[PDB]
């Protein structure tokens, strides 16, 4: 009710926001596919809960300050400033969250990419070892799917490379060339 309580309420909330910003600012993007999977899922929960709880609190402060200003409270100037600072911190936090969410998604896709690469390297391999029938048609369709999946892998490699340079980009490209060479040798193998 009182202005002192409003101030305190505003102060506690801004303090709460500052803590959330610390979490939303984490640089940890994960070092393997499991790790990034965990970070990504954890962050989604964090963003959702933080957003919902935070927005209600900000709204309530905004509503009460706005009513007081509307009613011509003599301290409208002081409380409007409180409102402005609060809204600026909240917006900073939301931007931090959006950013981290996107970066975690990029890291997810990158680790997923290398994870798939290995999967594919093994799969072509398991299909090269078999050097031949009645199950020819199972080999036919199966093999073709790879053509499409290796094609898909190449497509991912193409997209990811526009997101990175230097060593990361090089890593992405090396893995793609390694898969394309495995595939190419398989094809050549099967006459």
């Amino acid at each position: 009710g009182s202005l002192f309580q409003l101030k305190r309420e505003t102060d506690d909330l801004e303090q709460w926001i500052s803590e959330k910003e610390l979490v939303a600012s984490s640089p940890e993007m994960g070092q393997d596919f499991d790790h990034v999977t965990l970070l990504r899922d954890k962050f989604r929960d964090f963003a959702r809960e933080t957003g919902a709880i935070g927005q209600e609190r900000v709204d309530n402060v905004n509503a009460f300050i706005e009513r007081l200003i509307d009613a011509g409270h003599s301290e409208a100037a002081t409380i409007a400033e409180w409102k402005d600072g609060l809204n600026e911190m909240w917006a900073d936090l939301l931007e931090l969250i959006d950013t981290r969410m996107q970066l975690l998604a990029a890291s997810y896709d990158l680790h997923r990419y290398f994870y798939t690469g290995a999967e594919i390297l093994g799969l072509i391999d398991e299909k090269h070892r078999e050097l031949p029938h009645r199950v020819h048609t199972a080999f036919e369709r199966e093999l073709h799917l790879l053509g499409v999946q290796v094609q898909q892998f190449q497509d991912v490699a193409t997209r990811l490379q526009t997101a990175y340079a230097g060593e990361k980009a090089e890593a992405i490209q090396n893995k793609e060339q390694e898969v394309s060479a495995a595939w190419q040798a398989l094809l050549d193998a099967c006459a």
